[PDB]
């Protein structure tokens, strides 16, 4: 590339989400809404995403899912998480290989924190980190040295 | 290469705010998680009878709140929310790394951006994490200087 604004963009085009990726919190989809709450107070963490009895992804759930399962009318709180999770045919995942600048460009359209970063196994997708635009930040700052 | 990181500090907040959502200091906790849904924001700036920032209250103040057991139809906002020793306020003058590295310590979302007057510090826009990935998208496109 030409100038050195350039040359910033198309470094920033080729990081890969392996080198950017955040530890994974999981839950089963059978653990309560009040439990799933206290899961993310004690991992400080705003999403979490649920598996199944073979730990393969089923859904998502972030922090204003628990809010508003929490302040409404119905008694939410005791129930299990895949009530009220995001479920696969409305989750966006990633992958390794995949770059981090498409993945901030789907956080910024869709609105939420965090993506789940996932394998391909023959029993569906294993959840096997997160990125957030806490990552996204962190990569901004950086920038600013080197 | 010092030059340009030399550069991308220069960078303000004024370029890239977002809307600030105000509510007042006497709202019921039960009012503020009404008006966050309404507004579908994370984060709460709140204020006094003057109209000057008194106190900050993110979405998870609320969760906080709301999985215990006071009557929060009752409980006004004061009660509960981060109050002014504790906040960290910004300028449109600002620089924007500043600002993000206060934003990934704090481990919070959102800042107030806050003008200086007569009155105090008025509220005039939020920065978030959602903006600092904003600017790390435009700068990858080649969008910015």
């Amino acid at each position: 590339g030409k100038t050195g604004t350039q040359l910033l963009a198309d470094k920033l085009k080729k990081l890969q989400v392996k080198d950017f990726q955040s530890i994974p919190v999981v839950i089963h989809e059978n653990v309560s809404v009040y439990d799933a709450i206290c899961t993310m107070f004690l991992e400080d963490v705003g999403t979490l995403f649920v598996v199944d009895r073979d730990a393969v992804l089923v859904g998502v759930l972030s922090r204003k899912d628990l809010l508003r399962a929490s302040i409404g009318q119905q008694e939410l709180t005791s129930v299990p998480v895949h009530i009220i999770m995001t479920r696969m045919p409305n989750i966006t995942v990633c992958r390794r290989e995949d770059y981090v600048m498409d993945i901030a460009k789907h956080l910024i359209e869709k609105q939420i924190d965090a993506l789940p970063v996932i394998k391909d196994t023959d029993k569906g997708f294993e959840v096997i980190g997160r990125v957030t635009k806490t990552n996204m930040t962190k990569i901004l700052v950086s920038l600013s040295e080197n």
